[PDB]
């Protein structure tokens, strides 16, 4: 187990443009294209993303090298951001990825509204953080998801993606 396989699992793979949790338009591992409804908007930002003018589909391969960009920045604007770098460098590896898939998936904009329970996993407060992660508009959108986070960041163990 790693990120990779981590977020390969929570994302799945789609080589033609669909729609997310959200209703977004998205294509990949998870390569988010635009919020705009419009499917043009989404082709557009596609061809840019890929280099080439691909009408809506791509290769496993293309969707190999978004999602290694794509995981590289999340990774690296975790870095940056003041408000998620200290809580990043004070955990271990596993839940290191577990952080790094939640802003995978939220945005650090999102991430914004996780102070407390951020908070909580630098203190190491496991228990407490699972409990508060989950009183998120995030859990109760993405339960299944968001539990396989959650008893990462608890356990600090790859129990919840094995059998995966
Ligand atoms: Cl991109
Ligand atoms: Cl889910
Ligand atoms: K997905």
């Amino acid at each position: 187990m790693n990120i990779f396989e981590m977020l390969r699992i929570d994302e799945g793979l789609r080589l033609k443009i669909y729609k997310d949790t959200e209703g977004y338009y998205t294509i990949g591992i998870g390569h988010l294209l635009t919020k705009s409804p419009s499917l043009n908007a989404a082709k557009s930002e596609l061809d840019k993303a890929i280099g080439r003018n691909t009408n809506g589909v791509i290769t496993k391969d293309e969707a190999e090298k978004l999602f290694n960009q794509d995981v590289d920045a999340a990774v690296r604007g975790i870095l940056r951001n003041a408000k998620l770098k200290p809580i990043y460098d004070s955990l271990d590896a596993v839940r290191r990825a577990a952080l790094v898939n939640l802003i995978f998936q939220i945005g650090e904009t999102g991430a914004a509204g996780f102070t407390n329970s951020l908070r909580y996993l630098q203190q190491k407060r496991w228990d407490e953080a699972a409990v508060n992660f989950a009183k998120s508009r995030w859990y109760n959108q993405t339960p299944n998801r968001a539990k396989r986070i959650i008893t990462v960041f608890r356990t600090g163990t790859w129990d919840a993606y094995k059998n995966l």
